């Protein structure tokens, strides 16, 4: 039994990013696996990936999340 | 059994990036397997990926996830 | 027994992104398997995948996911 | 059993981006398997891809994906 | 048994980064295996991976994540 | 049984970073393993991976993870 | 006063090149000038230019030059 | 007064390259100048540029210059 | 008075070459300057530029060159 | 008064280079100056300029280079 | 007053170079002047620059240079 | 007066290198100078420059050089 819930109710900066880079080579949320059963991902916020990665007021509500694997019984 | 529940209710900044690069190789949510049985992938919110990855307020608002893999029983 | 529900109601910036590169490789959601049973997908919210990729208060309301899988019994 | 539902009521920026690149190569939401039984994809979000990939306001409203895979009994 | 919530309400900067660098490789989340059963990643918050990875007020309101994994019973 | 809960409610800097470096690597939440049974990954807060990594007033509100695993019984 | 004379009288191998390669930029005799007077270019051998520059038993007999510049008296 | 003068009388190998590269820049004979009065090239010889470049058995025989520059007098 | 002469007279190997490389910038016989009078450049032999250069039995035979520059009297 | 000669009279190897490499920067015989009067280079031999340079048996007869320069009287 | 003269008369090996690098830079025979005069370079022999330089029998006949500079009287 | 003369007459090996290496910065002949007069370079020899070098019987018959420099009288 897997359940969840969310609730947002509403009753209503001179940032400066400067890259020079050469040969980048970036691996975010990599998951190497071998001989396995089961792979979940779940994502319910940011995931921000880059060679130049700015993020800015990303996730400001109500997240929720409700996993459950395996149970062999 | 896997239910799931969202509600968003409403009664109702000079950012810069510069960037200079050469030869980006960028891998953001890679879910690299052999020999499995299950794979699940569930996004809710921002997966940004890039060379240059800008998010600005993305996720703002009543998220919600549920789930279940497997249960041999 | 898979649910899921979202409800929105509404009872109603110099941003600058430079980008010089040369030879970018971007991979955003890759899955990567090999003799699996199943694969599962869901994007409820954003995916932005590129060289340059600039996202702006993209998700911002009532999302829901909900996923089974497997259940051998 | 699968069942999703959603509702949305309604009772009622000088960004800039510049790109200069050469020989771009992007892979956006990849779900590569072989030997398989079920593959599913489901969108009910923003799914940008490109070399230039820009975003703006875009996943705002009411969304729900429900999945069930397997079931072998 | 797997539940979670969340609830947020609401009754309602001269930073810079200068980089310059040459041959980054970067792995964030990097989670290696071999010979498994399951594997889970639940991302709630942000998680941002770059060579140059700047991040302001992101992760700002009502996370909750449940997990539950085995029960081989 | 594994439950969680999170309430946010609201009734309402020349910072400054100069990298220069040559040949970065860097991994961040690095989980190598061989021959196991279950992995589990939780994020409810920042994860912020780069050769320049800055994150400014990230985490500021109601965080809540909840996990189980193993019960052979 | 400027003479020249050459006389030739008679008488009378698995080489193997392989180049593979990408965004090759070749310049042989360049010769670069600003406000000058004379410019003077005498090629009486080989001047084999390229990305692949094979020369075989080429410049094999009874080569003269005689140059004279300038001379103002 | 130049003069030259040249006479070639005649009274009558598993060599491999293997290049594998990529981004070459050459640049052979180059001659930079500013402001000067006189620029004078003889090639009386091989002058092989390449990414690859191979000479066998190329200036065999006989070869003469004679320059003779300036003289203001 | 410039003079020159040359005589040729004729009374008449698992060489392995491997190259992997990237990025090659290579000068052969650049001569800069600036605000001159005079530039000679004479070449009666071998000039081999490249980023894989071989020179196998190349200059054999019999070279002269005779300069003389300059003589302001 | 600049005389040369030469005369020629002729009365008639398991070799392994391997190179790999990356970012091969290469000057040969570069001659840099600035406010100068005369700049003569002559080459009667060989100049073998590369990455992977290989010479064999190159310069193996009868050579003479005469140069006189200057005399201002 | 300058002469030279050469006489060349003909009355008539398992070697391994493994080279692994990254990041080469040579300079061969620099001559790096200001507010000179004269420059010579006579090269009547060998000059072999590299990142591997492999020389094998290279000068073996009848070398001779003669220069001379200057002669203000 | 500078004369100079040579003559060569003729009435007729498991070398093992192994280079590994990172970063090599290599000068052969630098002359650097300043405010000069005159600068002379002969070579009638070998000048084998890079990071590996291997000269195998090189300069082996009859070498000559004569310079004379100034003479201000």
């Amino acid at each position: 039994g897997v359940v969840a819930a969310a609730e947002k109710t509403k009753q209503g900066g001179v940032l400066y990013v400067g890259s020079k880079t050469k040969e980048g080579v970036v691996h975010g949320v990599a998951t190497v696996a071998e001989k396995t059963k089961e792979q979940v991902t779940n994502v319910g916020g940011a995931v921000v990936t880059g060679v130049t990665a700015v993020a800015q007021k990303t996730v400001e509500g109500a997240g929720s999340i409700a996993a459950a694997t395996g149970f062999v019984k």
